[PDB]
């Protein structure tokens, strides 16, 4: 029996090419996934990113799924997609379709434990003007949340994570932390330890509980556009400044 994840691999993910370069791709694919098997599937779009990548969706831009469910994630980044659209000409078993490739963000739905993804829900551009406003709390899940790893494995996370959550952009942030808890745990803290922030305001919390966390820290001969970072892992209380309503967390403020 396939599972939802499974089937999400089999109709949407495809690792082998990093873009569909031929107007016969969608033809092939989609009878070689068995999505013609019954009938032409009218739509479909395929992701040429790793698994690990469009799992990584799972814990980034929380945003409403199309039927109204909660679960979906837009990706922080662009990605190479494929979409495929039945031909006016197409005749089952015959089924013909129209290749388009693009890079946009990708919407997926995601279930389970681990939590992984088992819908494609849309794609969208900046260009569209659908992609969103960025919030203080989502810029802060972006920018210091990691809730898809208990840790940080190895010591290119850093790298990679500054680049991914677009922290590199056009010049390296130098110093940056990133949670490894879930969402709930560190909303949760801001209703924890009342402290001072750095800045003298009195919106900060610090968590009653110590936090896997990993520091980000740019080396000494770092230079953009190659940012470099080491990585360190840890085990700390965060303090965060929390603001709004709801009352969450919209900036990290030190970890100790």
């Amino acid at each position: 029996k396939e599972t939802a994840a499974a089937k999400f691999e089999r109709q949407h993910m495809d690792s082998s090419t990093s873009a569909a370069s031929s107007s016969n791709y969608c033809n092939q694919m989609m009878k070689s996934r068995n999505l013609t098997k019954d009938r032409c599937k009218p739509v479909n779009t395929f992701v040429h990113e790793s698994l690990a990548d469009v799992q990584a969706v799972c814990s980034q831009k929380n945003v409403a799924c199309k039927n109204g469910q909660t679960n979906c994630y837009q990706s922080y980044s662009t990605m190479s997609i494929t979409d495929c659209r039945e031909t006016g000409s197409s005749k089952y078993p015959n089924c013909a379709y129209k290749t388009t490739q693009a890079n946009k963000h990708i919407i997926v739905a995601c279930e389970g434990n681990p939590y992984v993804p088992v819908h494609f829900d849309a794609s969208v551009s900046g260009r569209s003007g659908r992609s969103g406003k960025e919030t203080a709390a989502a810029k802060f899940e972006r920018q210091h949340m990691d809730s898809s790893t208990s840790a940080a494995s190895s010591s290119n996370y850093c790298n990679q994570m500054m680049k991914s959550r677009n922290l590199t952009k056009d010049r390296c942030k130098p110093v940056n932390t990133f949670v490894h808890e879930s969402l709930a745990d560190v909303q949760a803290v801001c209703s924890q330890k009342n402290v001072a922030c750095k800045n003298g305001q009195t919106n900060c919390y610090q968590s009653y509980s110590t936090m896997s966390i990993t520091d980000c820290r740019e080396t000494g001969s770092s230079k953009y556009p190659n940012c470099a970072y080491k990585t360190t892992q840890a085990n700390k209380h965060i303090i965060v400044a929390c603001e709004g309503n709801p009352y969450v967390p919209v900036h990290f403020d030190a970890s100790v």
